[PDB]
């Protein structure tokens, strides 16, 4: 048993809700909040740049301080670093970005990450401002992601179509 709540449940271990990831993420304070970061992790817009507001720019500055040491991730890689005020880890996960022209197929690597954690509050990778189409993401989802995950879609009428499309 665990605290999340309201989620509808599509697979033995995908769940989804219409949700605020922010707000889910101050309710629930998860073990793991996934960001959806990119290879410099700069938090500019979309979840990154929510989630990052509501740190008061503390995930920025560990962030900077994680790229000066390591250099830039890849895409369809991630990192492991605080979860700050929201979550015990954040794992900034980087999908790829359509509107850069990166290769869909990353989106399955991206989803690997999450395998490494038993449970997870996460945004649907590649969705947003990163261009691809969210009912592939949530198919790639489903389809890629063996522990159990917990989706937010800030969207209203984004999550009835997932729902109302999902096979
Ligand atoms: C600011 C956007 C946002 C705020 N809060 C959210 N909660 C869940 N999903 C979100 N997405 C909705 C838009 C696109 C995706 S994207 C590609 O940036 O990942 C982010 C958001």
């Amino acid at each position: 048993v665990n605290s999340f709540s309201g989620y509808l449940k599509l697979t033995d271990n995908v769940y989804i809700k219409n949700a605020d990831i922010v707000e889910e993420a101050k309710k629930v304070k998860p073990t793991v909040v996934v960001n959806a970061a990119n290879v410099y992790l700069k938090h500019g817009g979309g979840v990154a740049g929510a989630l990052n507001k509501a740190t008061n720019n503390a995930m920025q500055v560990e962030s900077d301080d994680y790229i000066a040491t390591n250099g830039p991730l890849k895409v369809g890689g991630s990192c492991v670093l605080s979860g700050h005020n929201l979550a015990k880890h954040c794992l900034h996960v980087v999908g790829p970005n359509v509107n850069k022209g990166e290769d869909i197929q990353l989106l399955k690597s991206a989803y690997e990450n999450f395998n490494q954690h038993e449970v997870l509050l996460a945004p649907l990778l590649s969705a947003g401002i990163f261009g691809a189409d969210p009912i592939h993401s949530l198919r790639v989802c489903v389809d890629t992601v063996r522990t159990n995950v917990y989706l937010a879609v800030f969207d209203k009428n984004l999550y009835d179509k997932l729902v109302s499309s999902f096979l």
